[PDB]
C-alpha cells in the first residue's frame, strides 16, 4: 500500500527521509525501534550538524526497545525534534518527550499519556529511571512525575505543553 | 501491487501514478498504517509544492480515533488546502476528515453514504475526545453543537443530498 | 518495509536498504532473537566486512534477548577469529547469548547505551545428552575471560538471572564503556 | 522480500559473499536448503572451475537422499571445496564439512559436531543401505575403519572441536587471527 | 534463499544461460509446467545443443510428469538428464526418458521405479503406458518392470545403470 | 470431579450452605452461583449461606446481579476470600452480611474495577464506589481515589481498610 | 459444570416454576426456554412462572419465539432482571405479566437491537417497536427513537418508561 | 482414563473416603479451588482425622496456591503431605507447609523451592511472605531462602530433608 | 464418554480389570497418566494390602519426574507389583517394567525394551543428576554394574524379550499357554 | 452415540452398551486403525475374558487397516498365550497388522466374511535403528508359521501390497473358511 | 440432542433397539458400519427367527465397511427388512437392496442412487463384485448393472421398485 516516488525510484518514507524525516508508527518493539536508530545513526552520518524530525504515533510498547531509541536520540550530535502526529503514550510521550529543548512538538487533537503499563522483580528500578528521565526534560520535580505515572494521566496537547512534555501544539 | 509501471517494491504503481497528479486515496480501515500513509502523502506534496491543492479521494469506514484525528489535524495546519471526494462511503473517522476538507471544496459522489456516528476507540473521564470530535464537527458544518452532539449520538445515515444541506460537504458531483 | 538510500561511490549511483547503506561503516545489527537465520546473517556480514578490509574495526550493534546457544557461539567465535576488532554496543537488551557476544567484543570497545539492560543467565535452549552440556562451561568460560571475573563468581551469577542496568555490566567487566554523550 | 540489500530484485549480503565463492548452509538440509547449495556449486563451477569454493555449515542436518545430493556435487564439481564448520554440524551436516576437500576443511572452536544419523531417511527397509554408504564415505574421508564409523553413527557422540580434528572429520581447528 | 548475480539474475536463471534446467521437489502442474517452459525456451534459442536437466525428485503427478516426459522427446535438442539425489516415480521415468547414451547419476542417489496413486480404474491403462515407456528406455522385458513397479525396488547408482535406466555413473 | 455421599463435591458443600465462586465473573458462573443463592433462599430462608470468593473479577453486569441477590434475599450471606478477591469480587467480599465478612490471611484484594465490564453511561461506576462505601464504612472521596489506579491490600489492611470484618488467624 | 440436589441446580429451581435465560437469546437458548415454559404449564396452568433474565439478547428469530410463547400459555410470567437485558432480554423483560415484571436495583436495561439477528422484510423491527409500545405504555414514535438510540437505563428509570412494574429492594 | 469403583465412585472419589486428596499438575484457580473444597469437605466429616495430601506439582499461581496453604494452615486436622514425583514453587511450598513431623517425600521426587513471575512490582512484598512461609516451616535464615529462590536450587527427596522442606524420607 | 461399559457413570473394562487389581499403563508417561497409576495403586493397596497388582505396561515413557512417581509408588506400597511388557516398554517404560517385584517381572515374546532415556526431563542442568538415580535404580533391579547401565542408558540399545531376560530387566518371557 | 442393552443374570438388572452386551458372548471387536488406544482396549478385553473363563473361545471380529507394530503385536501375543483359542473373524478390511491379527486366530477358526479385503502390506510405522527392524523378519515368521507358507514367499508378497478378496486369504492360508450362510 | 424414555432408562435409538429396530444415518464407515453389525450380532442373539427393521438413509461411503454391513445381513439368521427414509447412495443403495426378499421398503420421496464413486489399481474387481450383488437381488443383467452403475442412474421409489432396488413403496 505504499507508493513511489520520483527524485531515481523511492518510496514515500523514504523519500521523506532524504528530508531527514523519520517516522514511528505503531507499537515500539525491536522491529520498530532498531529502524528508528537505523535512520538516526544514518541521518547523522550524511550530515552531524543538521536537525531531525521525529514524527510519533504510538501506544508504545516494549521499554528495552524504545530506551534504545531514547538514547540514541540524546547521544547522536543532531538535535532530534520530535512531532506528535496522533499519539504518544508508554513509551510514545517518552520519545516524545526526549526530543531536542525547544523543538518538541504536537498536534492538538492527539493524546499524550505519561502512564507505563506491565509490558526479574526488583529490576523496576528501571521504572525510576523512566521517571528521572520523565522529570529531567519536563522539569517536574520526581515526587510529582511518580505520582502522576502510576496513574494514567491522560492529556491533550495544550495540557502536556503546561507539563512541559512538549513545548509547542501546531495551530498553523 | 497494483496495475504496476517499472509493498515497498521497485515499481510506479497506478497510486504512484496519481500521487504525481497530488491525488491522496484513504481506501479502506483507518488505522496506524493507513493514517500515516496518507499524513507522509500530505507531508510529500507540501514540500514539493506548498500552494498546490491535494485531492484527498475518501472511503473509509472508519475505525482509529487517534490515528484519524491526526490525519485531519495534518489536513489543517499544512499550507496546501486539501480538497476531500467521498467516493463510496464515509463513516466515523471517513466522515470527520471529509468534512474536515477545505472550505469550498468537499465533494461526494452522489451514491455515497456518509454517517457521522463515532464508536468507541484507560479511561472513562478520558472520552472527552469526543466533546473534541463534536466541536470540529460543528465548526466545518456550521451546526449547533446541541445538534451536533445530539445528532452524532444515534447512527445517523446520509445521501450526499442530505450531507451538502447537513454542511458536511460543499457539492455533490451530477457533472 | 524497510527504508531505501540513494548514493554514489566511484561506481555507480548505487540503492541500499538503511542497513546496507550502515554496513558501509562497517556497522552490522543483531535485533531480536538469536537464531539460526539471524545469527548467518551477522556472520555473513562480518565475513564481507573482513573480505573489504580485515584492519578497520567493525561496530556490532546489540539489541537481543538471546535465543540458540550452538548459533550465538558460531557469532561469537566469528567475532574472535576475523581480524578486525568487533567494537560491541547494546541499544536496548543484551540477555543470555547477547550478552556474550556483547561482552565478546575487542578489549576496551564494548559499549553500552545507558539505558540498556544486560542479563547473563544462560538458558536451556537433534538429541544429546546432559553431560554432553559442557558446552555451558566454554560460555562461563568465554564470560570469565572476557569480563576479568573469577570463574566461580560467573557459575554463581548465570544460575541467577542476574539483571544489570548498563553502568553495573562496566562494573561486572561485561562492557568498558557506558555512553553519555 | 530479503536482507541486507543492494538493488540494480536485490542483491542480498549471501550474493555479495558468491562474488567472493562463498557458500551457506544455514539450518536443516532438505529439498529447498540442498538445491541451493547444488545451484551455488554448479554456478560457481561455470562462473570460474578452478578457484576454490568456500562452505560455511550450520545445520542441525536433515533429508539424507537431499544431503548426498550436496554431498555428490562437491566431489563432482571441479573446484576444491573448502568446508568451514560455523556452529552446529549434525548427522549430514557432519557429513557435508567431513566432505570438503582434503586439508581443507576447518570448524570454529565452539561448534558441535554430531556424526550420528537418525530416521528418518525418507519404502524403507533393509534399502536403508544408504546408511552403508554413508559410512563408506565417513570412513574414506576421516581415515577411520568401517568398524568405528558404524559404531559411532548409530550413538549420539557429540564433539567439540579438537575430538573432531582428532577423529579426521576436520583438518584444521581455528584458533587464530 | 535464492541469491542473485549482476552482470540482477537469480542464480537458476543463469544456470539457465548455460542451458541447465533443475526439476527439484515434488512434481505437479507448477512444477512441471516451469520445466517444460525452459525447455521451450531453451530450443528457440538453439535447437542443436544439448540441454542439461538435474533431477532431484519423489514424483508426483503422472499428468504433469508425462507432459514433461513428452515435451523432452519431442523437441529438437537432447535432453540429458543428471540424477543428484533421490529420483522416485515420475523421478525415475524423467531421468530414463534422456536422450541415449546422455543419462547420468552421482554415485550416492537414490533411485525408484514404483510409481503409486498420484478419472477411473480402468484408466490405469495409463500405468501400462509407463511401464512401456519405462521398458523401451531400460532395454528391460515389460514383465520385469511391471515385477519391479508393483515392488518398491529400490536402486543405487551402479544397480541403476545396470538396470538401464542410466547410462553412466559419474564421479 | 470428585464424587460422595454423607453429589460432586461442590453438590456435597451445597448441603452445608457452602457456595463458591472460582474465577472470572460471567454470564455462565454469575448465573451458578445465583442459582445457588436462590436454592439456598427456598431451602431454608432463616439459616446462614457461607459464599467462598476466589477470583479475579469479570463482567459488572453479571457481577451485580450476584451482588444484589445476596443483599435482597433473606439469608445472611458470609463471605470469605480464599486467595484472590480482585474487581468484582472484592465488592461480592465486601457485600457479605454485616460483621460476617472474612479472609484468610494470605489472601490479595483489589477494589480497582477495569474497564473490560459506552461513554457518561460509565456512571454504573458511581453506583460501585457508593456500593462499596456503604459496605466499607469510607468516603466515596477516598473509594473513588483508589479504584483509579492498581490499588493492592493484604487481609490486615483490606480489614482496616473496611472491606472485611475478620481475618481468620485460627482454629 | 452445575451442581445437584437431592435434579441439578436448574432442574431443582425449575421444580419451583422458575426458568432462566443467561447469555446470548439463540436457536439452542431460546428453545430451552420455551421447552421449560411448556412443561411448567403442563405441571399447573394457572400457577406463576418466574423467569430470570441475564442477556445480551441476539437472534429475533428465536428470541420472538420465545416472547410468543409467554403469551399464548394460560401460566402468568413474571420476568425477573438480574444483572442485563438487551436486545431481546429488553423484549423479554416487559413482554411479561402485567403487575408481575422485577428487576434487581444494579442491572442494566438497554432497548436497543443490534442489525443481525430481505431487507423490506425487516418491517420486523416495525413489529418490534409495536410490541415494546404495547407493554411499556408508550407512544410508538417515542420508542422507534429511543431504540435506535443508545439510551442506556438502570431500574429505576425503566420503571419510569414503562419496560417494567417494579424495582426490587428487599 | 479415570477407572471406577462400585459399592459408580470414581477412583480419586474412593480414596477421598480414606481422608487422601491429590494436587497434580499445575496450580491454578480450578485445581486449588478442588484441593479447597476436598480439605473442608475431609473436615466437616471428622476435625480430628489426618488428612493426606499427596503432591505432584510443578506450582503455578501464588494467589490460587496460598489460598489452598491457608486452608491447610486453619483448618482443624493435621493435613500430611507426601511428595510423589515433583513438588516446584508453590508445590515445594504447600509440601513444606505440611503439619510438623509429617511431611513426607518419596526418595526419588525432585523438590525445587524456586518461584517466578505466575498487579505491581512493589505487590511482589508477597515474594517477602512466600520466603517467610517458606523460612518458618524449613528452619532455614531468611537470607538462606531468599538465595536458594532466586538461584535455582534443585533438591532431591535427602537434599529437601536436611534443609528442612521434609521432615522423612520413605521407602 | 468412555469404552465397553456396563452401567450403574459407567464401569468401563478397565474398572472390571480393576476389580481384579490389573493396571495398566497404556501410551506416554505425562502428569495425568503417571497419576492414574499412581491412584490406582494406592486404591489398590487400600482395598486389600496384602493381594499382588498386576501392572500391564505399554508405554514409549515420557516424563521422568512422572515416571519416578509411578516408580516410587510401586516400592513403597505393600503389594508385590508384578510387570507385563505387552508391546513397548521405552525409556520410564523399561524403569517401571523393571521396577516391578523380584521374579514376578514378565515380558510378551514380541515386545520392545528400550533403556535409553532422553531429553526432555523436564532449570535443567548437572541438575540432571535425576539421571544417577536412574541408573542406580536400573542397576539394582538388572544385578547390572553400574557402568553397563550408564554405557547402555546413553546409546539407544533395543532389545527383544530374550535379550531383556538375559539382562536382567525381566525375569520370565511369556512363551506360553 | 452406542445403543443401550438392559439385561438380568441372576445378580442384578444390569445395563450395558451393545459392545458390552456381546462381550458376555465373548465378541471382542477391533474397529479402525491400530493404536495404543484401540490395541489396549482389545488386550484389556482378552484378559477380562479369560478370567472369566480360560477355555471357552473367543470371537474376535476385525474390521482395520492396521497401524502400530508394537501395539499390534501386543494384541497378536496376547492372542496366543491366554488360555483361550481367539477364533478371528474379517467383517470388512484386514490389512498390516490386521491381517496379521486376523491370521493369529486358532488353527482352523479364523473366518473371513465373503467380501472382506485382506492386504499383507507391513508399512514403515522413540528413536531407534534400522538393523533394530528385526521386528519385519518377526512378523514374516508370525505370518509364515500361521499361512502354512514358505518364508522366501512371505517376503516377496510383503513388499508388495497384495490385495486379496476372502476367497484368496483362504487360498494363500490367512484363514481357514469363508463364511456362505 | 438424543431424549430419554423409561421402559428403566434408555435413549430413542436404545428404545427402538429393543423392538429390533435398527439405524443407519449418515456416512458409511469403520463406526457406523461396526454399530450396525454390532446391533445385528445382538438381535439375532435375542431372538434368530425374529425380523429386524434396518431404516436407512445414507449417502453411503466406505465400500469394506459397507460390505461387511451387506454380508453380516446375509449371514445372520433373521431377515433383515430394509426400509429407505430419505435417501440411499452409493452403498446406501446396496444395503437397502440387499434386505430380506419381500421386506425391502421406501417411503416415496426418497432418491436412490446406485453409483459406487471413486471413495491397489486391478483391485475393482471389488466393484464386479458390487454390480454381481446389486444384480442378484435387483434381478437385472449383469451387464444392465454395469451400464447403469458408471453413471449415476439417479430413481424416485417408484422407479427404484420397478428396477428391482426395493420391493414396496410406502404409501399408507
Amino acid at each position: 500500500l505504499v507508493p513511489t516516488v520520483i527524485e531515481r525510484a523511492f518510496d514515500i518514507y523514504s523519500r521523506l527521509l532524504k528530508e531527514r524525516i523519520v517516522f514511528l508508527n505503531g507499537e515500539v518493539n525491536d522491529h520498530s525501534a532498531n529502524l528508528v536508530i537505523a535512520q538516526l545513526l544514518f541521518l547523522e552520518s550524511e550530515d552531524p550538524d543538521k536537525d531531525i524530525y521525529f514524527y510519533i504515533n504510538s501506544p508504545g510498547g516494549m521499554v528495552t526497545a524504545g530506551m534504545g531509541v531514547y538514547d540514541t536520540m540524546q547521544f547522536i550530535k543532531p538535535d532530534v525534534s520530535t512531532i506528535c502526529i496522533g499519539l504518544a503514550a508508554s513509551m510514545g510521550s517518552l520519545l516524545l518527550a526526549g526530543g531536542a529543548k525547544g523543538k518538541r512538538y504536537s498536534l492538538p487533537s492527539s493524546q499524550i499519556m505519561i502512564h507505563q503499563p506491565l509490558g526479574a522483580k526488583n529490576i523496576l528500578r528501571i521504572k525510576d529511571r523512566l521517571n528521572k528521565v520523565l522529570a529531567h526534560h519536563t522539569g517536574q520535580d520526581l515526587e510529582t512525575i511518580v505520582k502522576d505515572t502510576d496513574r494514567d494521566n491522560f492529556m491533550m496537547a495544550d495540557e502536556a505543553k503546561a507539563y512541559g512534555l512538549i513545548d509547542h501544539v501546531i495551530e498553523s
